[PDB]
């Protein structure tokens, strides 16, 4: 069946992790503590289809990883994650965005801006604002919490289709 390679990227505390174990967590283990950029695996059904998703979830641009060229090459779509209170992370959007490009030497490749920690009231980047952004892109917008789980799924499906339709 069809294989896809997610990879998750972002500033220091947006909740890369987070969003990913909401999204890969059979829930065996109570709590699951991720320090460390890890590859985890889930098979899901979107559209009638059998996807075995495998999302690597990275550091931060401020951390050393030795494979962030070659994972960037492999990887296949990209969810560009900020944090709503976070502005900070939201303007370094750019530089992840622009780190894909190097690597994979397109404009075209598949991502979703994903605005994290939406359960929080003290924001400081209005959904107007990524949105914008998004469409400056021609990438969709997706708010998410990985603590209430709300919109989790719907981020990794819609970074899927976007992968397809791109095709
Ligand atoms: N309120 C709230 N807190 C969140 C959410 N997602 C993550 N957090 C919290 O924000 C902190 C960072 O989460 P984490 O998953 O480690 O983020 P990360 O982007 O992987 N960090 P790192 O760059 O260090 O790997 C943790 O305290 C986590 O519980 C969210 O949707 N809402
Ligand atoms: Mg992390
Ligand atoms: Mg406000």
């Amino acid at each position: 069946m069809t294989e896809y390679k997610l990879v998750v990227v972002g500033a220091g505390g947006v909740g890369k992790s987070a969003l990913t174990i909401q999204l890969i967590q059979n829930h065996f283990v109570d709590e699951y503590d991720p320090t460390i950029e890890d590859s985890y695996r889930k098979q899901v059904v979107i559209d009638g289809e059998t996807c075995l998703l495998d999302i690597l979830d990275t550091a931060a641009q401020e951390e050393y990883s030795a494979m962030r060229d070659q994972y960037m090459r492999t990887g296949e779509g990209f969810l560009c994650v900020f944090a709503i209170n976070n502005t900070k992370s939201f303007e370094d959007i750019h530089q992840y965005r622009e780190q894909i490009k190097r690597v994979k030497d397109s404009d075209d490749v598949p991502m979703v801006l994903v605005g994290n920690k939406c359960d929080l009231a003290a924001r400081t980047v209005e959904s107007r604002q990524a949105q914008d952004l998004a469409r400056s892109y021609g990438i969709p917008y997706i708010e998410t919490s990985a603590k209430t789980r709300q919109g989790v799924e719907d981020a990794f499906y819609t970074l899927v289709r976007e992968i397809r339709q791109h095709k």
